[PDB]
């Protein structure tokens, strides 16, 4: 007999993909799994990674449950108000559960449930240990005036200090309900038989270090995901690449920025002299509300760029296409997510942090030698970027030698941990025996 | 939970993969998918990847039909006579199809099964926009007193006119069955919710827009289907990995044989004279591989000594697909079935065009508007007139020296990688039609 473990995430790729590579990395070491998925999804790319990881994952269970009646939030409380759903499908299952594994956002609303039926409950953390550092203290931090107005940085205990300019406004106005989301849940952590996160130590040991001694002793540094794994099968125009020659660009599962700004950003492709692959969502946040078909760069640029770049419109295979030896640059959003595989493949990165925790994840970025950021560009739609400063950039990004080994390092050591001596293979060892 | 499909191929590796390339797209996109198939099959290649696509894919599931005792006609023939086998096995089926798709011959012979058991049923054409347009106007067309064969061109509606000398004289001939087997089926495609074809708008755009002005609004263009998984032979690998990238062509001249040896050989030497490297999949074909005796007495030893540096021939089935994606692969000389044109289109392979049979002639006045390919109409049917080496000859060297062609094959995989994309009206069909398909 093995050991029967359910993950369950509430929304967004970013949340998503993680957990489903908790649960494939999990089924690997032997447990039985099962995902627990929260419908209708926002989205029509979490229901489609849904549908395909089932497929590739026979073995793996499906757990569903249909929720009764700024779009990732609101689902975020449908979970919450639907959250007793989940007490039938936990006793029904035909061997217990002996650890579940929820989202960050639900510990809350689901710690009774935990409660009620005595289950080990863990978490899988899916942004930095910096970020996530800044997010443990935050309540003691908001005890204190000092974040209100006149604040350059803010000391994290154990950590240097995080400037203000970094931390999304929202994490530092008491009113607003991010703050109680993240309060709540944090308090949240202390019936946890551990916290997961997806980072390793020697990738951040100050961070990993500063949440033990704030507060978190149980973090577990478990990073990086493995990737979900696929049926061999675009390759052609990728595979017709010189290696090291193309440069990828994602500005993350969802859109970034406004037309003129990516216009901006494209013009700087061109003069950079880069050949791209680019993985464009113009729609915001919705997959079913992005209609528009490359209105957002024009045609002129597609006609000029027709023979050195392939521009994706909506999902890729992001971890994939990073693998293929003909990418030799990352554009990223700084999700955490699409960092720690940045960091794992080894791929040197401009970062490009637009919302949230990406500013804080591109500080990491910089600090690791992972890649090139400029702290001045700022949250998406405050300043206007213009071609010649993001050529210079991209002009770094291929010319440095420094961090092109810098980087085979970041990977070297990345690799280290998921090996079998390492300590994130080990603290994952050592969990699932925990049984 | 999921919705539970089936699929029906009647006959040929022309329909029965595309079948099984549905199929997989469909589990893959949160189908519980069964495949039916009739037994004894035609052919042991259709015999052979049956068994395969279950090994490869645990999940999707057999249905198997077993048969009461021009042959791959004759088989439609009879499965529509073993039609009524379904009807215990739809019965016992658990869960219950939410729908079914199956094969354009057998609509009508299908369609009390479907009314009774009020399943929806779909259906997938593996021929192009252009030829079904052909065939969804043949039943007005046939009715048009001037017989078909002395006007030079037959206008379908809404479509650039399709020369006579490309529509199959079965066809246009009425005391045929094939005429019978179209015209039939054609009216049955009124019961059905959608019908499916592995084509995209863009490779198509006239012929689709025809087809919704014509009767068949209910068209989804699906295409291009899926590859499907494969064994992953480290043996017929080697000499492809030697070569340099596009510069080997390759050959096929279907599932089946199609030419005859005298022909075989003009092109054969030919191909010594373009001076291309090759890689050759022969059939001596007639309909069936079991029939198939005879093994290099079409091409001769000293070809095959004087080639062997730069040539491979392989007799028999192989993995056209895995082949055409390969880097080493450079041009591709096809029969233009559709479902051999859709993979060069989507694996931007360029295209000599040398359609011997049926359909074909039509898929390549598609390959010849889309830039794909280069193709002679004069060539004609199969056995029609013998074509010389040297003209032969010709075509080839240009397939090697045209740089335009190049362009616009690039241009023409960009627009199939299009299709493919989330967003991309292929796949939004697809996804709508699994959605709308719970109850
Ligand atoms: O076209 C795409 C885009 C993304 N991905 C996958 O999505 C993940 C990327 O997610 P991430 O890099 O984390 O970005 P987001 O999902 O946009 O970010 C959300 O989650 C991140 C990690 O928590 C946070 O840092 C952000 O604030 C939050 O908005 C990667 O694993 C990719 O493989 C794809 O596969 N294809
Ligand atoms: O060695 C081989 C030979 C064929 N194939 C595959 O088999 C299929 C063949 O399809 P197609 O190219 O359409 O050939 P046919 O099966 O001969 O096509 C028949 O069916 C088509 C669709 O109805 C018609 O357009 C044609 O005229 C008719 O001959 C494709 O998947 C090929 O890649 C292989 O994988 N390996």
């Amino acid at each position: 007999q093995r050991p029967h473990v359910a993950v369950f995430p509430c929304a967004g790729m970013g949340h998503l993909l993680p957990y489903l590579r908790l649960a494939a990395m999990l089924h690997s070491r032997g447990c039985a799994v099962s995902v627990i998925s929260a419908h209708p999804t926002i989205s029509d790319a979490e229901s489609r990674s849904l549908s395909s990881f089932f497929s590739l994952y026979p073995q793996i269970r499906s757990l569903e449950i249909q929720l009764l009646p700024d779009p990732f939030f609101i689902q975020r409380e449908s979970i919450g108000n639907s959250i007793h759903l989940l007490r039938p499908l936990l006793a029904s299952l035909s061997p217990p559960l002996s650890a579940i594994f929820v989202d960050f956002p639900v510990l809350t609303e689901f710690s009774p449930i935990a409660a009620d039926f005595s289950l080990p409950t863990y978490t899988l953390i899916v942004t930095s240990a910096r970020f996530f550092s800044l997010m443990a203290h935050l309540p003691r931090l908001l005890e204190q005036e000092d974040d209100i107005s006149k604040k350059s940085e803010v000391c994290v205990p154990h950590l240097d200090p995080i400037q203000v300019s970094s931390i999304p406004p929202q994490m530092l106005d008491r009113r607003h309900f991010f703050v109680e989301t993240i309060t709540s849940n944090v308090a949240s952590l202390s019936y946890l038989k551990g916290v997961l996160i997806n980072t390793f130590t020697w990738l951040e040991p100050e961070a990993v270090e500063a949440l033990k001694r704030n507060g978190v002793d149980h973090i577990l540094p478990i990073g990086p995901l493995e990737a979900i794994k696929a049926e061999e099968s675009d390759l052609p125009w990728l595979e017709e690449q010189a290696p090291k020659s193309v440069l990828f660009i994602s500005f993350g599962s969802r859109g970034a920025h406004t037309k003129e700004q990516l216009r901006e950003f494209a013009a700087a492709l061109e003069k950079s002299g880069w050949r791209f692959l680019w993985v464009l969502k113009s729609g915001k946040v919705d997959r079913e509300d992005k209609e528009e078909t490359e209105d957002i760069l024009g045609s002129s640029f597609l006609e000029r760029t027709k023979n050195r770049g392939v521009v994706i419109k909506g999902w890729a295979d992001q971890e994939r296409i990073l693998a293929h030896s003909a990418i030799g640059g990352f554009v990223s959003h700084c999700g955490w997510n699409s960092v720690v595989e940045a960091a794992k493949l080894g791929v040197p990165v401009l970062a490009w942090p637009p919302h949230g925790d990406q500013r804080v994840n591109a500080e990491v970025v910089e600090k690791v030698g992972l890649g090139l950021w400029v702290r001045g560009w700022g949250w998406a739609g405050e300043r206007l970027i213009g071609r010649d400063e993001i050529a210079e950039k991209l002009i770094e990004l291929r010319n440095d030698e420094r961090l092109r080994e810098r980087v085979k390092e970041v990977r070297e050591k990345a690799r280290e941990e998921r090996e079998s001596g390492g300590i994130s293979e080990t603290l994952i060892r050592d969990l699932i025996h925990s049984l």
